[PDB]
């Protein structure tokens, strides 16, 4: 037994196969209906994650996040919250890596890229979110923050969603002037306008910034439009918010992981009890969500290991159908099981 | 920047190249440094590592281990615990990995295996504790389980005491017959012995055991010496303890690690007020300890996730000066850092 690696070369290569647009409705697809299914009490929320909270070069996260699929397997992402990244490195904010372990005899079977994975998954739960929520004519995007998560906001939405152009800003001027050229693909025409004019004009938000802890809002609370959706996207350190309180206290409030949105989530901002179902129940049971797509609505995204997991999946279908990757023996299976140092 | 992957082969290179005594004499060096540090103020325990259990084919456990070294990299160690492994599948019990990460950009820069990295430092550990608590002149060891973690408590004891003698049990006929060919390269005489014999003429003894949930004790509550020390380094699962509940509580007992052991060490059995200073404490002062050595001291083993960034710290000065390992694009890097789809 070897560990199947997909390289970065292995990943890129599923992605230019098989196209953005096919493998992020793939994704969407997945995911639709494994929330679907764990509203229906045949599936179960990931664990609360954990995390190392690192203070310099400037305040950031390093987490674990893991989903256990019983006599099947484990999936574990390690991802890094770094918002120095762009600028000091070159490196994107966003940097991990997914592992798949047996749950068997507990070995390491599988390990790939997490970075374009979660970028994909976290796009595809707002989309899963905005179909609910936001009205089937919505035209207009409203986007704060245009760094990486961004990207993946504007072309998820715009797969399930008429967009015909995107309201953007960045606190940093050369990245919402930047936004355009890495969103040309998707076909939205990009406008840059200050979040007041966002707020306004938007049937659809996106907010997904790295702003510090305690520097919120990032969207002002103002006059929005009575059928706003928003999915609320950024999430890292304890006390992050990025939606101003009285704009909540009005929105219907979904969360993809209720106990995690009230300790990381927007939902830090709000009384338990004042939760709608979460999403996973939007899923099963559209109920929920009937009529929601005309008033204020708040999809609070925090990510959860079970869509890495599912992400993977799709991957890893993809790869071996391709025959992709490599297989590296790097667990030490000694040829007696008991002598660690039969290094056999 | 790619990850430095080191294969079961590298990790049989480092041992045949350092040889298993300076290997193992590496890993105690650096060990007791580093839990002298922790009894200093200078680093700090990792936190409680991470777990799910498992119900079939046996009861295991399948945990995350991480440890943080501010500014310089995040260790991180993915064990499984499969008790059926040896028998049912012909692996070890104990079966992980060990990562590294950048602390300061969270990427992964090193990939190792953790199954013979997890036996050297466990049995390090044990002889950290043993020279500290046990009598210098302590001749005759006992084992009870004589598994994969047995070798090396064998071996690491030997290195640090006057070892003539090991006295060893086991419930599986096969394992404990072929335990003295698997310590044959210790040079230190075995003799099967039943739980009995081992507690009235030991001087020092190790349990690691996979006895199941409240299947315990496996060294029986009689005649024991009056300075024997006994490291308990069988844990897993809640509820999995090795010794007698009367012995634990004439003992001077001390963890490795105090959160975890109460949860999963023998002071499970134990109120929390009611143990020593920690093992990192004895290390920065031994007076606490040569005030035991002549009395009933029980090191509660759990490891905890500084033993496995140390004792990787080992294995890479070794690789690296044998320019060993691979070097694999794992982590997608996009040429432009806001844009998860710029792949190369
Ligand atoms: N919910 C999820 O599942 C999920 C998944 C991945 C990432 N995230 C989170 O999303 C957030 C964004 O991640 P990213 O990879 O896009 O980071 P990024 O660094 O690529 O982009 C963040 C952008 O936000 C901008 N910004 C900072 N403060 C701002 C403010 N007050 N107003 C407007 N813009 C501001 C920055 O200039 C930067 O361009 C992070 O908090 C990340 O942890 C969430
Ligand atoms: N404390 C630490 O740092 C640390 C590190 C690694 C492993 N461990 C733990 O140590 C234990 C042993 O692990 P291993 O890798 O040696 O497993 P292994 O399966 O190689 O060996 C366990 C042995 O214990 C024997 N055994 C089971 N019940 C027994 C009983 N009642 N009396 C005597 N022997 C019995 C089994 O026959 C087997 O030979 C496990 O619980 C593991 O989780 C602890
Ligand atoms: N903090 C960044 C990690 C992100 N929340 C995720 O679910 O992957
Ligand atoms: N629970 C088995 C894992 C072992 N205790 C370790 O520290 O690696
Ligand atoms: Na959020
Ligand atoms: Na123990």
């Amino acid at each position: 037994m070897e560990t199947w690696v997909l390289g970065r070369r292995d990943v890129a290569e599923v992605v230019a196969a098989v196209g953005r647009d096919e493998l992020m409705r793939r994704i969407i697809d997945r995911l639709t209906g494994g929330l679907a299914e764990i509203g229906r009490g045949e599936r179960h929320l990931s664990p609360l994650r954990g995390g190392l909270e690192r203070s310099e070069p400037v305040p950031g996260i390093w987490e674990w996040m893991p989903h256990r699929e019983p006599g099947d397997h484990i999936t574990l992402k390690t991802v890094g919250y770094s918002p120095a990244n762009p600028a000091r490195f070159g490196l994107p904010t966003i940097l991990g890596t997914v592992a798949r372990y047996d749950d068997t005899t507990g070995a390491l079977t599988a390990l790939m890229d997490g970075v374009l994975l979660t970028a994909l998954r976290t796009g595809a739960a707002s989309a899963v979110a905005s179909r609910l929520l936001a009205r089937p004519d919505s035209h207009t995007l409203g986007l704060i923050g245009t760094g990486a998560q961004a990207v993946t906001q504007l072309h998820a939405l715009s797969l399930v969603l008429p967009l015909q152009r995107a309201l953007v800003w960045d606190t940093d001027p050369a990245h919402r002037e930047s936004f355009a050229r890495r969103a040309a693909f998707t076909g939205v025409s990009v406008e840059i306008a200050e979040p007041a004019r966002i707020a306004a004009e938007a049937d659809v938000i996106s907010t997904a910034t790295s702003v510090a802890v305690g520097q919120g809002p990032v969207l002002p609370d103002t006059g929005v439009r009575e059928h706003l959706h928003i999915n609320a996207v950024g999430a890292d350190l304890v006390g992050k918010t990025e939606l101003p309180l009285g704009l909540l206290e009005r929105a219907f409030v979904t969360a993809d992981h209720p106990e995690q949105a009230l300790r990381e989530g927007e939902c830090q901002q709000l009384s338990a009890d004042r939760l709608g179902p979460q999403l996973a129940h939007l899923c099963a049971d559209p109920a929920a969500a009937a009529g929601r797509q005309d008033t204020l609505s708040v999809f609070d995204s925090t990510g959860f290991a079970f869509e890495d997991a599912l992400a993977m999946e799709v991957f890893l279908e993809a790869a071996a159908e391709r025959d992709l990757g490599i297989r590296v023996g790097i667990e030490h299976h000694p040829g007696d099981a008991l002598d660690p140092y039969a290094l056999q």
